[PDB]
């Protein structure tokens, strides 16, 4: 069978902690009163919830109400527990209340409001400094949650709220997040296609925090090269082919050999043979002002097939790319 793996950092943080911390199924959830909140407008609507801008009438403060859709109760509890565990953490969205609609008993999470500056307007006005700055704010959020035994598992632009005017960043959507237990075999059907790490695509279940580091690399690549998404796959099998067209097929076979992984036969006719492309080949007139040797060196250290070979959030924070922010 496949070779076992464990995280290089924060490996045993949950083991040495009491069951109360990580046992979300046993955690007691206390539902507040929805009448303290007046719904203003729809903010978004994902595949798991409906999100509304609201006012807490008891202060006149702006909040965000995330109504939750038909899902496994286990998952709802897990999200609540992780949020409560991470509450107060740097650049972690703050869960302010847990409420249930008196009539239909629909669960809803109440968060601090973030004035999310337009994503289509941001992409065009961000400078080399802004990218380094916001990448560092995400790293503070990841180093923190990884240190608390949690992997986000859905790191992407849509899960990152930025109030550019106040230079404030929040990592949101903790619905797919999970407690890291060394040796545990996790579901690979997590994260969004474009940001899925190779481990998920080759069905390698014993993954860890490093999954978030791959997703972060995909975001950085898309930001400095102005190509969204960076790895544009049409499906989960095609997604790996897209990575292979960049990282090459030689290092891919080295990866699956190191962990004794068996490639699904769907890959037989689509993988092909690909040479490793130099990161510099992605530099163009439209993006050259966001690219630097340090950016390329940093990106190269995030986008590795081998999850164990990738920089940790702490190692990433120490990289020369962050000297101008740090
Ligand atoms: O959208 P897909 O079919 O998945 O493929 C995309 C798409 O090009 P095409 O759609 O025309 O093949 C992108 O274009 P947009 O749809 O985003 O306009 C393009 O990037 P650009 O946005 O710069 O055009 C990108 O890469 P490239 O243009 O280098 O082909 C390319 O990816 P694939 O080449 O992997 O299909
Ligand atoms: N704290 C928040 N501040 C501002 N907008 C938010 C906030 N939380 C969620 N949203 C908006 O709602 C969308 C969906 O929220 P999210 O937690 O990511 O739910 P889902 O898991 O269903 O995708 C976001 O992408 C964003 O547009
Ligand atoms: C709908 C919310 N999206 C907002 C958003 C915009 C830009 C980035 C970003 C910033 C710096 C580097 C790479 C990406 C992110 Cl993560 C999220």
């Amino acid at each position: 069978g496949p070779v076992p793996s464990r995280a290089r950092v924060y490996t045993d943080v949950n083991t040495h902690r009491p069951s109360e911390y990580w046992d979300y199924e046993s955690h007691v959830v206390e539902w507040g009163n929805q009448d303290d909140y007046q719904l203003v407008r729809k903010l978004g609507r994902g595949k798991y919830s409906e999100v509304f801008e609201a006012i807490n009438i008891t202060n006149n403060e702006k909040v965000v109400v995330k109504i939750l859709k038909p899902v496994k109760k286990k998952k709802i509890k897990r999200e609540i527990k992780i949020l409560e565990n991470l509450r107060g953490g740097p650049n972690i969205i703050t869960l302010a209340d847990i409420v249930k609609d008196p009539v239909s008993r629909t669960p809803a999470l109440v968060f601090e409001h973030v004035n999310n500056t337009d994503f289509k307007q941001l992409y065009q006005t961000l400078t080399d400094y802004d990218i380094r700055f916001y990448m560092y704010e995400i790293l503070k959020a990841l180093d923190y949650c990884h240190s608390m035994g949690i992997m986000h598992r859905d790191v992407k632009p849509h899960n990152v709220m930025i109030d550019h005017e106040h230079r404030k960043l929040r990592l949101i959507d903790w619905g797919l997040a999970e407690f890291y237990h060394p040796g545990q075999e996790y579901n690979v059907r997590v994260a969004s296609r474009y940001f899925k790490g190779p481990e998920l695509l080759v069905d390698y279940q014993m993954y860890d925090y490093s999954l978030d580091m791959w997703s972060l690399g995909c975001m950085l690549a898309s930001m400095i090269f102005r190509k969204e998404p960076f790895f544009h796959g049409h499906d989960n099998y095609d997604q790996l082919v897209r990575i292979a067209k960049v990282l090459g097929t030689e290092d891919l076979y080295d990866y699956i050999d190191k962990y004794n992984i068996e490639l699904d036969p769907r890959f037989n006719d689509i993988l092909g043979r690909h040479s490793r492309k130099r990161w510099e080949r992605f530099v163009h007139s439209e993006n050259q002002h966001l690219v630097s040797p340090e950016a390329l060196d940093f990106l190269d250290k995030l986008l590795r097939y081998d999850h164990q070979s990738r920089l940790t959030a702490r190692e990433a924070m120490e990289h020369p790319y962050f000297y101008t922010v740090v």
